[PDB]
């Protein structure tokens, strides 16, 4: 017979998220945005098989890239093998050869955030029990349910709100500042634990981590990640901002109606001893011995004297709430603005969500 399905628990915003996260024009956009052949790849058709062929060939690709000339195949034929596990779509003409560090890099990148729009298809695939129940959750309840990830909504008057709104403001765009719509407080527990287990570093502070959109659901149900091929100027590992506006410049927002709409994360992270850098390093995969982070720091910061701090779960977390300033010891740095740096997941927990246009 017929199921019942139950009237959704969730308020509109929360309701707007969910729908935007799981969606599936949300999902092809993405890969429209990153030259893949929608037609071709299907979100159900998308397998954790061929995106482990499609690192394979990217392997093979690094390698002839560093350590030949030795008579390996061409760098054409390589990209060849990668795009047929893969398929682009470049106006159906040929797509180009991966034949630079960048290039390659990006590749990996787009196979990252590919695998977290796989996760979130094989997430919302029906179980057995759900099958035989005899009624069923509303559909957004459903899919906030797959989270594993509770979400709680705050109003203008939440402790930490007009913090958090000092934070976006001040550290933002000057001219044209992201528009806070919502917050939502994060917690992902089974974070927790790991998380505790750094409790002894003093050094906490809330930072800024923007992203797709297609990859928001994927960091909901298993926080920020470090995966085999993750890479960018500090190497591999999992990079914050302390000024929104340099955050912001990778959120992969969508145009909903009149407005484009994007989310971005903060995370308390535990910095523990800094190592501080002025120049690039992809290479890197820890910070030195001895310390527990790395920062590449940039021409400016957020004016320090200016922090604050929020107490969460009773540890003291800096919160940046001043503009930017010159910072004259790293006025010859690479980096304009800094990236943070941590190379163990437990030194992250996800702590607030927001959405903004
Ligand atoms: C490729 C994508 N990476 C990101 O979402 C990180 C984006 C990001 N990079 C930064 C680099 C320097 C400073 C700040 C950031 C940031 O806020 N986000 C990814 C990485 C792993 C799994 C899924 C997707």
């Amino acid at each position: 017979s017929m199921k019942r399905v139950q009237p959704c628990s969730l308020d509109p915003a929360t309701q707007k998220l969910i729908t935007n996260i799981f969606s599936k024009e949300m999902f092809k956009n993405t890969m429209a945005l990153m030259d893949l052949d929608v037609k071709k790849m299907p979100l159900g058709k998308l397998s954790k098989q061929q995106i482990a062929r499609g690192f394979e060939a990217l392997e093979a690709l690094e390698e002839a890239l560093k350590g030949p000339t030795d008579g390996g195949q061409s760098l054409e034929e390589l990209s060849s093998h990668f795009y047929t596990v893969i398929p682009h779509n470049f106006g159906h003409s040929q797509p180009p050869p991966i034949n630079s560090p960048e290039l390659l890099q990006a590749k990996k990148d787009m196979l990252l955030v590919l695998a977290d729009i796989e996760l979130a298809q094989a997430l919302q695939a029906v179980s057995e029990q759900e099958k035989t129940v005899e009624e069923v959750p509303h559909p957004l309840d459903r899919d906030y349910q797959l989270l594993k990830c509770q979400l709680q909504l705050l109003d203008s008057g939440a402790p930490e709100y007009k913090v958090i709104q000092t934070y976006l403001e001040q550290t933002g765009s000057n001219h044209r500042c992201p528009t806070l719509q919502h917050i939502w407080k994060v917690n992902q527990e089974g974070e927790e634990d790991r998380f505790q287990a750094h409790s002894k570093l003093g050094n906490r502070k809330l930072l800024w981590h923007g992203t797709n959109m297609a990859v928001v659901a994927a960091i909901l149900t298993s926080g920020l990640r470090i995966m085999p091929h993750s890479g960018g100027r500090v190497g591999k590992g999992i990079y914050f901002a302390s000024e929104n506006s340099k955050s912001a410049g990778y959120v992969i927002g969508m145009k909903c109606g009149a407005h484009h709409v994007g989310y971005m994360f903060l995370g308390e992270v535990a910095l523990g001893r800094e190592h501080h850098i002025n120049t690039d390093n992809p290479s890197l995969k820890s910070p030195p011995p001895g310390f527990d982070s790395v920062i590449a720091r940039g021409h400016t910061e957020p004016d320090p004297t200016q922090d604050t701090e929020l107490e969460l779960d009773g540890q003291q977390v800096v919160v940046p709430q001043g503009q930017p300033v010159p910072c004259p010891e790293f006025s010859s740095s690479t980096f304009s603005q800094s990236e943070y740096l941590i190379y163990q997941e437990s030194q992250c927990r996800l702590r607030y969500l927001l959405e903004v246009h």
